[PDB]
């Protein structure tokens, strides 16, 4: 399985593309939200996980608008406010920074489960 | 034409009831999202004016789903965030509290011109 990793910044695309690797996914990275969409559409992964640091919602809103792709977003806000919206537009899951590798695993796992 | 006013607060809905009345619309009110998704339905309003106190960005969004009919958003709340989501999440403009009575008359029918 392929998964899309947006986040715009370096270290943690590097930690979190180390774990999915080590996983046995192919990961492919953007760095902000136009590249997000770029890479969405030409690598049709099979799940994005979305961190950038408004623009995340507008990429999640935007692949909405065509795919049923599973979106798992991450951030450092952690307000009921926050995940809320995130889920409403679009979001499958929304994942608190910082987050167990273990647990960002199991999420991932159990959203493609749902998803074929 | 016909105009749904979606406010939770029943003196400001009053106010804005008796101008766009004066100005020849007609008025249908709600004062929850559940109401203002019950009179979209059932009155089909040529715009609504949206001031909820979350709940009326997922009002926008479900009336996006089905319907283009403009929408211009009414709310205290006046920072960058707050206008760039509201118009992200399917409104057609957005206005803040306290407003003009006059300017809100030319709001409408600015949108009005533009939908037909």
């Amino acid at each position: 399985k392929k998964i899309l990793i947006v986040d715009d910044e370096k270290p943690i695309s590097d930690i979190i593309k180390f774990n999915m690797t080590k996983e046995g996914y192919e990961v492919v990275t953007a760095f902000n939200g136009r590249e997000a969409l770029e890479q969405f559409e030409a690598e049709q992964p099979d799940i994005i996980i979305l961190d950038l640091m408004i623009d995340g919602l507008e990429v999640a809103k935007t692949i909405r608008k065509t795919s049923s792709v599973p979106i798992l977003m991450l951030s450092a806000k952690d307000s009921e406010f926050d995940k809320v919206i995130g889920l409403e537009l679009g979001a499958d899951d929304y994942v608190t920074k910082p987050f167990s590798n273990r647990e960002l695993q199991a999420r991932v796992k159990a959203l493609l489960r749902r998803s074929q």
